[PDB]
């Protein structure tokens, strides 16, 4: 049994609603199950244009399948959600990243954990340390603790 952090968005539809839905798909899977979920956080859009605002949090989980068995099982949950797929980056449903796999540093092709953005962004750091304030980022070798910093960007839901 592994304990895993994913980090989950939405910006656009009910993004509530889809979150929600995609946690309890999530944890339908047989090899996965959801032990603990953040709060929602409102979030400004980074790394692109400007966008609809996110709506982020963080789930732990509880798995015994693979890495590469559980991104398929991430992946399958944001195609149950109809994330959209086009030539240009957009407005998606469902995003559903591997933040942390244990204390394992992969990096594939179509694979890398820890995720090789987090440790920059507020949207994960933030509602990451309220569910795993004290589990180690493996790369850094730090606390999400001591990684995670104030962004007035980021706000409760
Ligand atoms: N840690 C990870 N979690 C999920 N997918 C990952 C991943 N590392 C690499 N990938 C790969 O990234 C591919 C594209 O995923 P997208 O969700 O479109 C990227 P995004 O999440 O929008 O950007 P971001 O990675 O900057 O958050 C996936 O098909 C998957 O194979
Ligand atoms: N706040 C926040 N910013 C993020 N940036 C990315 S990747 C680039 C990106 C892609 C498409 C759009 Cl529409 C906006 C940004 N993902 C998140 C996320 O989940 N939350
Ligand atoms: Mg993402
Ligand atoms: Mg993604
Ligand atoms: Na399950
Ligand atoms: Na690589």
């Amino acid at each position: 049994m592994i304990q895993a952090y994913l980090g989950l968005g939405s910006n656009i539809g009910d993004r509530e609603s889809q979150l929600n839905d995609a946690i309890k798909i999530l944890n339908e899977y047989d090899g996965i199950s959801v032990s603990n979920i953040s709060p929602i956080y409102e979030t400004a859009p980074v790394g692109y244009t400007e966008q609809p605002n996110f709506l982020n949090l963080c789930v732990e989980i509880q798995t015994t399948l693979t890495v590469l068995q559980l991104l398929e099982c991430c992946l399958k949950t944001e195609e149950c959600l109809h994330r959209i797929r086009k030539e240009r980056w957009g407005p998606r449903t469902l995003d559903v990243d591997i933040l942390l796999y244990g204390e394992e540093m992969i990096d594939l092709p179509k694979l890398s954990v820890p995720h090789p953005r987090m440790n920059e962004r507020a949207f994960v750091l933030i509602p990451l340390n309220d569910i795993a304030a004290n589990v180690v980022e493996p790369r850094s070798k730090l606390k999400v603790k001591d990684l995670v910093f104030v962004d007035d960007s980021v706000k409760r839901y």
